[PDB]
């Protein structure tokens, strides 16, 4: 077989696609790579199909990669009971279930109007202000947040505390024991919460949840699992969009499009979000489970193999001229949400922020643009998901 | 495990000494308390020595504060040695010495709004035509805004939101203030003078602080003045509706020291404690293991009310023997302004006790309301009236 590669956690300074990346790409359809953390290799699909398939192949669990120590990106690997991205069929299912009412296409549209609500207080603010306003820490990272914790069912008067403690995100990270006594609230707080909210209605997710508790149908020590994720999840909003923003802000080519002819930003969107390299590397990787010959490979039972949408979504078969961005594709039938029934649980509601986010802003903000230079915007680092890590935007006043 | 207490705001309608931190005193030396905004609790130390200690004491922080839940350059969220670095570059301005020296210009300063009360006669509001605008001012003189740069800075300084009133709006004026402070530093950057701005911009022109800590160090500052608009604005209440209070004050002029001094100890300036400190490396209390991380808080008003230090603690004595009260804080952060504030209070109260003959409430006073929802408590206006 072809030698193992090391595929180190570098950080990009902008958008900029992984060049280690682009190169296992054209080293062949598999390829074993070393990553930061855990011990030895692990295989790695990189075209469409494989991917695609290798995502919806029963024979390849996801549980077992909690007990194993899969070479990962990240320093600390600690899966926590009822998360879904550890969950494995008939578990998986029951546990969605759940929570799935509160994400569907039919409960956000329902949001929109109060997400809308939302939104426009915070743009009532930067646009009293003054132009110069970051829009990050502005717009995008306190909207998502407040959004989720709509759908969640935070109360009002706990409206302040759970966005306080949403500081897991931080600017990068608050600290060690920083972000730790803060998730250990948020958590708490969450228990507390589900275990009240027994036996009630409504599509609330603390209330569902609660109450299938209270059914035993995901039963505690699941809760704060499975809901813990779904509270923080606004949190690739926020990056993502700030993306498609950063791109937009420093790419006239793009803005004139996204303004030249709103009300078509439908697939200029989908396009971004096709194009843009959302995290880091490569997520949870999925192990083996008996021997399967992925792209005329002999994969074993017990090897872990990882999947990158972020270069699935560059296969040149499935989107030609896979590196241009272009705003006005075909279908496009891109893999930002993931794919197999670990497909994003928030991809629906996520493009719901995504469209009222864009929309909303390039309305308000007449002339939108930089306030500094390009070189001027710093992005994260170390981190799972990349992004800007602020905007300083201006606009006519 | 002492039950967390919780400690509400204060919607106190009066000076009167906040009752849940009355309870929270007799509980004992050491407390845990919940306050609003924010998440989880607190300690919180009552007794005088204790807190005249916990502020002395290296193991508590306060930049730690900052990376938990200002502005870089806060004299506030400052450790060493970068407070003094911070402190020792615009402290000069502060001294006794620089204050004695102000204390002609503030008076004429203060006559001058007097003049105007006295011209258009008796009904009028102490508060908004004398104790408010005197602070800026004299401040402001201190700061060293240049002449034509007063009806600007003083405008904006005005981010006091006045019990409320454009939240999104001081932000505005939080900016422009700031911006303007930023360019005074700039120029001025080889300065020299009492005027704090060029005092600055002449150690940032030697980097013994470099910019940006620049419009932090003085943002505190050139606001400032409130607090002396209404820690006044309280002991003149006191004067108004407790007679025997403004007796001791008219019969016995020349002594009114001491009896500023029991007014500052008595009076309770904030709704609550300030900033909180941490417990850098976990120490311990009377025999209360107090965990690293943990913050704590400290009432110096509570601390002021101790038995043992200021015997008959609610008494409004005028006349206590030294009545070593701790107002102004302790411990490096202790007031910057206490020797400039304390000027101001007295050329406040000798002035309007002389100029203003015989000077009375005008109103009854249940009229008198209060600020509500803010850091500092005084009351909203005061209508006077005196011999025209
Ligand atoms: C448009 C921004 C977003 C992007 C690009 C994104 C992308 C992804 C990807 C690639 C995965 C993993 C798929 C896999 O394992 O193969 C995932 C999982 C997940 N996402 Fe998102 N996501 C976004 C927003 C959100 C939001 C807003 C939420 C909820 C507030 C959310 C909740 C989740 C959850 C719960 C999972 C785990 C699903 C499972 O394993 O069953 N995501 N997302
Ligand atoms: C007589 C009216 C005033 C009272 C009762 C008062 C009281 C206090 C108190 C209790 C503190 C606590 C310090 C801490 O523990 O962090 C403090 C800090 C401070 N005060 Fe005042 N103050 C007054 C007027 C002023 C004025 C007019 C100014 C500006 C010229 C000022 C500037 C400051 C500053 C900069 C600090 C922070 C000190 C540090 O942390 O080093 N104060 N004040």
């Amino acid at each position: 077989p072809p030698p193992v590669r090391d595929w180190p956690a570098l950080d990009l300074d902008g958008p900029e696609f992984d060049p280690v990346l682009a190169e296992l790409m054209r080293e062949g359809p598999l390829t074993r790579v070393r990553l930061p953390h855990g011990e030895g290799w692990a295989w790695l699909a990189t075209r469409y199909d494989d991917v695609k398939a290798i995502t919806n192949d029963p024979r390849f669990g996801r549980a077992e990669v909690t007990q194993r120590q899969i070479t990962r990106l990240a320093p600390h690997f600690k899966p926590r009971p009822g998360s879904l991205a550890f969950a494995d069929q008939p578990d998986h299912n029951r546990l969605r279930r759940a929570v799935a009412g509160a994400f569907t296409v039919g409960a956000t549209k329902r949001l929109r109007p109060r997400a809308q609500e939302i939104l426009d207080g915070l743009v009532d603010g930067i646009l009293a202000e003054g132009p110069p306003a970051d829009l990050v820490e502005r717009v995008l990272e306190p909207f998502p947040i407040a959004v989720v914790s709509e759908v969640m069912g935070v109360p009002a008067a706990d409206r302040e505390r759970v966005h306080s403690w949403t500081r897991q995100i931080i600017s990068t990270s608050g600290g060690a024991e920083a972000a730790e006594r803060a998730k250990r609230g948020l958590y708490g707080w969450i228990t507390e919460t589900v275990r009240a909210r027994a036996g009630s209605e409504g599509g609330d997710v603390y209330s569902m949840l609660g109450a299938a508790v209270g059914r035993g149908e995901v039963g505690e020590t699941e809760a704060v699992g499975l809901a813990g994720p779904l509270q923080i999840g606004g949190e690739a909003v926020t990056h993502n969009v700030g993306q498609m923003l950063y791109l937009l802000l420093t790419r006239r080519e793009l803005m004139a499009r996204m303004r030249e002819r709103p009300g078509a930003r439908g697939t200029a969107l989908d396009e971004l979000l096709r194009w843009i390299s959302h995290r880091t590397s490569v997520g949870l990787a999925r192990i083996a489970l008996e021997d399967v010959e992925v792209h005329g490979t002999r994969i074993a039972a017990g090897e872990p193999v990882y999947v990158s949408y972020l270069a699935a979504n560059r296969d040149p078969d499935v989107f030609p001229d896979p590196d241009r961005i272009d705003l006005d594709r075909d279908p496009n039938p891109h893999l930002a949400y993931g794919n197999g029934h670990h497909f994003c649980t928030g991809a629906v509601l996520a493009r719901m922020q995504t469209e009222l986010l864009v929309d909303t802003l390039l309305e308000r903000l007449p002339g939108l643009r930089l306030a500094v230079p390009a070189e001027q915007v710093a992005w994260r680092r170390k981190t799972m998901i990349r992004g800007p890590r602020t905007l300083p935007c201006t606009w006519h006043h």
